């Protein structure tokens, strides 16, 4: 969340730029009055309480001097227990407000609660893919199959059993449905390391109090399972992100000029109770590869470039046409100042979509799980980016990498597939001959 | 569960080779007894049901002829409502009381409740490594370390971190920790394939009826953390083997010389409630690759011993000493009639641990999930043997590969991690130097 002293004009604080961030997000913007006004009833507390310490040591005093005076102190002290308990509550409302404002949108942001101008940053296309058409990109074939038609044909996954297992949009992956995963989780993790990020396998289950520290509210009664264990309740998470961003709770990076950056390519499976057709491209479980950086507050919109353009380096290296986008102010989370999106081709659908969202939340997220930087408090600033969500990554490349007798397996993930096939063919046809 | 049928000397059972098992397995025997006597209530009340429906569509026929017998019938009437009330109640409790019986206990095995009997089937140790000692098998170097030690001291994961964020025996994997594990992860899936086994990638969540059918009893009320889903509820799975043996429920192998066998290559994530000292030895959250294979009830024995034969191989390629033991028959969980645990050789805990089990369940599963095979029914058989449960494996490596300065990479894993190095330096110290 903000720091306090961010709604205070006598601490240096400006509220009028937080008024202006939430109108940009489409929140409320009473928030900071209210957040003002009861600030000043906790102060208004807390120096009730100063005094009537002072007054009880005083009157104690004179008490001592005896050797009347006492009912007073009796008195002072009834009132101090209900000061106590006021203040406490003033300071539990006042970071509940609080924590409902979001991160100060940065001005590069669009301001708008419509995505129709989210921003367009930058095209890219494969050099032998003049244009975005239905046409897959990869072969020049015609973009005949959905992904889920060219998954379904290679036998490289089972929704129907899928389904009769777990339930809706549940899936079995199989054999090279199997091995295109676990290459995108390699080939993932060895290119991140090779950029000097940290190979992190994160858990995937979370107490409830970390979770919390790190994931806004809306997240709970929403996104994520609960775990019920025994007596006690965890939740599994919906991307590495999560555990990750806590991992350095509670440190200090005391000399940041040589600790950090800090780059994490986490990995770990991801769970979402929302997930909507056909297909693995939205599912309720899935693999993650995950940038997680810490960085200087000083440096970390140049580790937002340097972030998504990792990212977009990887989907050329797949040979996927995409584009970045940059999201309106009314679709930022509360952590986010900032987020750009990759949103690559999809021939079928004649769509791009979103495989990559990159955000900069500077301290937003630093600040609740006290990780601090350098000698009121400053903090690090973190920021995440998908590298591959790897089910939706494989929609993408099949759609892609269609031909007519079947898959071309993109060249840099053949080294990780037994037999290193350059090509595998469609196994079954579907229902619906042409 | 056993077939009804075989509880029932007039139907061709033989009850006392029931009673004979349970007794192997330390099992109640007077539940035979039971069973055999809740049968026979139920065929009673059946008798009278049928007995009631001749009577029945006699009485209606001669109250028809006229044009006090319709008093009698009400009565018959009311008399088959209470009758086919009972009837469900007598199969109800029958089959709940059969649930209970564990399979039969395959002649085979040694009839014991103390694993110091249990069989010693056969040792294997790499060629230089003369017999099982104090000494790292691959390197002849003193073993000093522990598994958690080395692995603290590569660098390789965070237990403090991850205790911090998900509670008891909670892990990060780490760099090297990270590679090695996808490395078992895909040399294992490699290894089967090449073998014939199709990859599979379960789901780690199952509805609660289907995993009701596989998975007995005492799993659920101690083994899987059940999930919230809304309204809803899903447990997680406790091993791949558990949604892939629900892959084919409702299915007919009707020509099953040309079907048969099926062999899957079952990867997930694997969740267990009950774990335990330091390390990722036995942990809540690990993953798994397992062998699943249907066969010809004809066939399933022979195959026990191919599926052995193929974890065996799998170790031996890793150079692992071990030894493979036929567990006690007090030992045995209710679906298996048979298994052998491969236990590899721990250095430094100077003991053999436990790697995988292997199982024959015949059709003990296949009958509750009605898995046909050929043309009272016949039902495929089914078994599941381990070929890594990783992170124990990996700790494994760690003792046997450790050296003063570091740890060997074991060669089939090196070409799964990223510069194939032969060898990676301990990062850092122990707190504990001598």
């Amino acid at each position: 969340m903000l720091d306090i002293n961010a709604f205070l004009v006598e601490k240096g604080g400006d509220p009028e730029i937080i008024k202006a961030s939430q109108k940009k997000r489409g929140d409320s913007v009473e928030l900071v009055d209210e957040i003002i006004a009861e600030y000043k009833e906790w102060v208004k507390l807390r120096f009730d309480l100063d005094e009537h310490n002072k007054k009880l040591n005083s009157v104690q005093k004179e008490i001592g001097k005896r050797f009347d005076l006492i009912a007073e102190k009796e008195k002072l002290s009834n009132e101090k227990k209900e000061i106590i308990e006021k203040e406490a509550e003033a300071d539990k409302n006042l970071r509940s407000k609080i924590n409902q404002v979001g991160n100060i949108v940065h001005e590069s942001v669009v301001d708008s609660q419509d995505e129709e101008n989210n921003e367009l940053v930058r095209t890219w296309t494969p050099e032998n893919y003049k244009k975005p058409e239905q046409i897959a990109a990869a072969t020049g074939a015609p973009a005949k199959l959905s992904h889920h038609e060219v998954l379904l044909r290679l036998d490289g996954y089972d929704p129907e059993r899928g389904v009769r297992i777990v339930g809706h949009r549940g899936y079995f992956l199989r054999n090279y449905g199997v091995f295109l995963n676990q290459a995108l989780i390699n080939y993932g993790l060895l290119f991140l390391s090779s950029k000097g990020y940290v190979p992190l396998q994160a858990p995937v289950m979370m107490n409830k109090e970390v979770m919390a520290k790190t994931a806004q509210l809306s997240q709970f009664d929403e996104e994520l399972y609960k775990v019920i264990d025994g007596e006690d309740e965890k939740y599994l998470i919906a991307t590495s992100e999560q555990p990750i961003s806590a991992y350095h709770a509670g440190e200090w990076f005391e000399s940041p000029a040589e600790q950090l950056p800090v780059r994490y390519a986490g990995y770990s499976s991801c769970f979402r109770r929302e997930a909507g057709a056909w297909g693995i491209f939205r599912v309720h479980a899935f693999e993650k590869i995950e940038q997680f950086v810490l960085t200087e507050p000083e440096k970390s919109w140049e580790e937002f470039d340097r972030m998504i353009g990792c990212s977009e380096e990887f989907y050329q290296s797949l040979g996927l046409p995409y584009r970045v986008v940059g999201i309106v102010s009314g679709e930022l989370n509360n952590a986010a100042a900032k987020k750009y999106d990759l949103e690559a081709w999809f021939p079928f659908q004649q769509e791009y979509k979103e495989l990559v969202s990159c955000s900069n939340c500077t301290d937003y997220q630093s600040r609740n799980l006290e990780i601090r930087c350098g000698i009121e408090k400053k903090y690090v600033h973190c920021l995440n980016s998908t590298l591959s969500a790897t089910e939706r990554t494989i929609c993408c490349i099949l759609e892609n990498y269609q031909k007519e007798d079947g898959l071309v397996i993109p060249e840099v993930l053949r080294k990780y597939i037994p037999g290193e096939p350059e090509f595998i063919p469609y196994i079954k046809e579907l229902p619906k001959n042409t």
